[PDB]
């Protein structure tokens, strides 16, 4: 109930929303229903339209009109944002030329540069070169401020995640908001665009930067906006509220449009239809500008053109079904589109099995557009599991395809030419930003980054501390002229023990055999050198990696690599090796087969054993360190310790086998040498983060060996490929993966084949970055470089994401 007969007298935008069953004026009541009876009449002025004209110049003010061209427009502040241009020989803003902002300069009374982000539904990547001719007020942000060449959006690659994604810093797993749609098993309630539902806060988790900025004493305007509210009085309502007084006055603003994504489903990604809208979101951009030069506000404010995500071609005639692969698809519920949610119809039906939905779905048809994951095995780059809101089934569609449950769900409501939603690595999926205004940078153009390093940045913007987030804080300083954030290595937590030759071979019972008996001072001393660390400084090239975390752990030296041995975990937890333009590939010899040595520095108690794994029908190992790329004969044996040792189902071997062998080779050869850090991870609970050892659900039969969920390697080299990777004077180059350690090759459709023909792809689709495998181990890399500590920053959040130009 609301008593709508209040009034909007006075309350036009109010920017403190009032409780029912008092009615209300702010920019959000008409999505309420709740609006005074007023609100048209008061608020929604549409009366001679959004511009003046010669001959309203100076007119007598008429309230009824929907902007003003009165002398006294500009102290009211309410003129048309064209007025000055019209009525006073002024220039339109996207006329003048640019000039650095080399400080901010701001009218008395303003406390700090406001910050106005104006965000853009569906504005693709590359709309900024291809839609440029009809766009100048945004190409001169673009090229005057700092701009990026695309900016990655979270998955999936909708709406309602990004925004809100945006606004908080966080994965959309730990907002909650994990789809346009979405069901929450507990609330037994959906989640739609359309609805109330979605106005109830119990959706939406972590701390969006409106409510960050509030606590702290900093006001903000509204985000969110109704629908029917036209843009040009959504650009009059921010300027009205910049002519508040200075205690009443929002430090922070957003703009919404939902073009050019309403067009882009309708028309497709550049269909002739697009160039309207391009040009209609400029102009609105146009009029910002032109109000803010007005209010000469133009060389303070701090304005954010940001998009949620891209537009891919996407047609009804490319729709996989279900009904096509499975028999009993009326027992299940599906979430359709660019992403495929699958739960069960009933929580009361026993007899539903994910095993075999997911097996009838699995490599079916030779040409299947779309792949299902239990949520865990998804990519660890997309975030997208530790949520009860998010099913464990989950098809991940490939790009310009839709997957639905039947084809009556098609044809009973073609439509649409355009859609969004896939894997945020996608081209098509990309979205822009453009910074502008003094405490950006003038003229820059940044790498790439994701939109979830963007909150950390504008809570800089506004003085904020930033509450706990998924950014990374300092990997975004290079955009900023001043307000950086000055970052700090976290402290490191354990520090280790370098053990030396402590044990006796026959204090050994690890059921392990090697054919290493076969007997020089000049050659004594060099092995033993190599054990105290002489080659470390070729191995590590960027210092050991940080344990953040409490724990047991040893370095171990080799003349061919070192590593952080877990006493705990019984096994590395890093190993370091670097491998040279010039190395070579040898094989395993075969009298070393099944070579397995005890490690003399290393206690039988803190040791794997063979029997475990000649007992564990299902368990295999291998090695971190790859003993084809040992650099002799001698060193190889180093290869063979129990500590250099690791469970493997064999599924994976093939794997792990092909990238040792073969691709370190390659990338040592193409990136003029590498240095490689693996390791395990272990994540049974899915949610991104080092698994306690008590929460670990699987070992090797019979013993404490834990088995890792997932494999990780980042393989570092100099971005000045002329230099090789052990002697880089400059800045540095990564790429990186983490490979889930499956029983089985399921995902890989054409695994039955030889490795070259699969082994990549797959590594390619687990690209990581290096700060993904930091939450996952606690460790932290790159402590010792030549670098600013803001650019490896930068490094760590690098994604290498093997997407075409
Ligand atoms: C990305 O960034 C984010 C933000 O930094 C990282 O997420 C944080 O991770 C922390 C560790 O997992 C986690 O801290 C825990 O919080 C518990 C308190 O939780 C509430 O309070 C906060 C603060 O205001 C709030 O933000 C939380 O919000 C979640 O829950 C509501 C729903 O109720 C949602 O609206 C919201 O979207 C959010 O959901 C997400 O998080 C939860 C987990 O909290 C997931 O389950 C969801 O799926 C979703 O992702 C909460 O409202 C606190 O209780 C925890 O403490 C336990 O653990 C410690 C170990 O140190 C121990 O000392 C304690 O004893 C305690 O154990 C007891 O509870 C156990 C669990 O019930 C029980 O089994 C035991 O036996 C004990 O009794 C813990 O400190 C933090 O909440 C989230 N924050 C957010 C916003 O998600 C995220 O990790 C980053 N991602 C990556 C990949 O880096
Ligand atoms: C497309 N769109 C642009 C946009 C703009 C910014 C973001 C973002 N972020 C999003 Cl997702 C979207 C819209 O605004 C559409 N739209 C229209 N009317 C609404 C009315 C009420 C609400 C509620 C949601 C919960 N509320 C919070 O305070 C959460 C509880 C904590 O915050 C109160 C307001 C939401 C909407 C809404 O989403
Ligand atoms: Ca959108
Ligand atoms: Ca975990
Ligand atoms: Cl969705
Ligand atoms: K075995
Ligand atoms: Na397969
Ligand atoms: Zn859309």
């Amino acid at each position: 109930w609301t008593a709508t007969s209040g009034s909007c007298k006075g309350r036009c935008f109010e920017l403190q929303e009032v409780g029912p069953p008092d009615c209300r004026c702010d920019n959000l009541c008409k999505s309420y229903s709740s609006c005074c009876h007023d609100f048209d009449e008061l608020c929604l002025k549409t009366a001679r339209g959004w511009e003046c004209t010669k001959d309203r110049c100076g007119e007598v003010r008429n309230e009824e009109n929907a902007c003003h061209c009165s002398e006294d427009c500009l102290s009211r502040g309410d003129c048309c944002t064209n007025y000055q241009v019209v009525c006073k020989g002024e220039s339109h803003w996207v006329d003048d030329d640019c000039e650095e902002i080399k400080v901010p300069e701001c009218p008395a009374g303003f406390v700090r540069p406001p910050l106005i982000i104006f965000s853009v539904d569906g504005f693709r990547a590359s709309y900024m070169k291809k839609g440029s001719k009809v766009m100048p007020n945004i190409e001169k942000l673009r090229s005057c401020g700092t701009h990026a060449p695309y900016m990655r959006p979270v998955y999936p690659t909708k709406t309602f995640p990004n925004l809100y994604t945006l606004a908080t810093g966080l994965y959309p797993e730990s907002h909650g908001i994990v789809g346009n749609s979405m069901y929450d098993p507990v609330f037994d309630a959906s989640f739609h665009l359309r609805g109330r539902e979605k106005f109830n806060h119990r959706w939406w988790g972590g701390q969006p930067l409106w409510i960050t900025a509030t606590k702290q004493g900093v006001r903000a305007g509204t985000f969110f906006w109704s629908v029917s509210i036209p843009h040009e009085r959504r650009i009059l309502t921010i300027l009205q509220w910049l002519s508040l007084p200075d205690n009443e006055r929002p430090s922070v603003y957003a703009f919404y449009s939902e073009q050019p994504d309403f067009s882009g489903h309708k028309y497709g990604p550049f269909g002739p239809e697009m160039t309207n809208p391009l040009r209609e979101i400029d102009k609105t951009v146009g009029q910002l500008m032109d109000g803010l030069k007005q209010l000469r506000l133009h060389r303070c404010v701090n304005v954010i053109f940001v998009g949620d995500h891209g537009m891919e071609d996407v047609t009804c005639d490319r729709t996989e079904f279900l009904s096509n692969y499975l028999t009993n698809v009326d027992d299940i519920t599906l979430v359709p589109g660019t992403l495929g949610r699958i739960r069960a119809k009933s929580i009361n039906n026993s007899k539903y099995d994910p095993k075999t939905i997911i097996a009838a779905l699995t490599c079916k048809k030779p040409d299947q557009h779309f792949k299902p994951y239990m949520k865990q095995h998804l990519p660890k780059r997309l975030h997208y599991a530790n949520n009860r809101r998010i099913e464990d089934i989950h098809l991940l569609v490939d790009r310009r395809w839709h997957v639905a449950r039947k084809p009556l769900d098609v044809y009973k409501k073609c439509f649409f030419q355009g859609d969004h939603g896939f894997d945020n690595k996608v081209n098509s999926m990309q979205t822009v930003f453009v910074g502008y205004g003094p405490t950006f940078k003038y003229r820059t153009k940044v790498p790439p980054f994701e939109n979830i390093e963007l909150y950390n940045v504008m809570c800089d913007l506004l003085g904020l501390k930033p509450a706990p987030n998924n950014g990374t804080h300092g990997s975004l300083n290079h955009l900023l002229r001043t307000n950086t954030f000055r970052p700090t290595m976290p402290d490191e937590v354990s520090r280790p023990n370098y053990p030396g030759i402590m044990y006796l071979q026959s204090e050994f019972d690890l059921g392990c055999t090697c054919d290493d008996k076969v007997e020089n001072k000049l050659e004594e001393l060099n092995k033993r050198l190599h054990t105290k660390g002489s080659t470390k400084e070729r191995h590590l090239l960027y210092g050991r990696p940080a344990v953040l975390y409490r724990t047991s752990y040893d370095i171990l030296y080799h003349t061919d690599f070192e590593s952080g041995y877990s006493e705990i975990f019984l096994m590395p937890l890093w190993t370091s090796y670097t491998i040279s333009k010039q190395a070579e590939v040898s094989s395993i010899p075969e009298h070393l087969t099944n070579c397995v040595r005890p490690d003399v520095r290393v206690s039988p108690g803190f040791s794997q054993n063979c029997l475990a794994y000649k007992n564990d029908k299902q368990m295999s190992y291998g090695f971190l360190f790859p003993p084809y790329l040992s650099s002799s004969p001698e060193a190889k044996y180093d290869a063979f310790l129990v500590t250099n040792m690791v469970p493997m189902y064999p599924a994976f071997k093939r794997v792990w086998a092909y990238f040792q062998r073969v691709l370190v080779k390659k990338y040592a050869s193409e990136r003029n040498g590498v240095n490689v850090i693996s390791g395990p991870i272990f994540d049974y609970n899915y949610d991104g983060l080092r698994d306690t050892e008590d929460e670990i659900k699987q070992y090797v039969e019979g013993s404490s060996i834990p088995v890792p969920t997932h494999y990780y390697s980042i393989i570092t080299s100099c971005l000045d490929f002329t230099q090789p990777a052990d002697k880089c004077d400059g800045p540095l180059s990564v790429s990186s993966f983490i490979l889930p350690h499956r029983p089985d090759n399921d995902e890989s459709c054409n695994s039955s084949e030889d490795e070259s023909k699969w082994v990549e792809e797959l590594m390619k689709m687990h690209t990581a970055r290096v700060r993904d495998i930091e939450h996952l181990t606690g460790l932290d890399f790159y402590r010792k470089t030549s670098r600013s500590y803001s650019e490896i920053l930068t490094l760590k959040t690098y994604l290498h994401t093997y997407e075409s130009e």
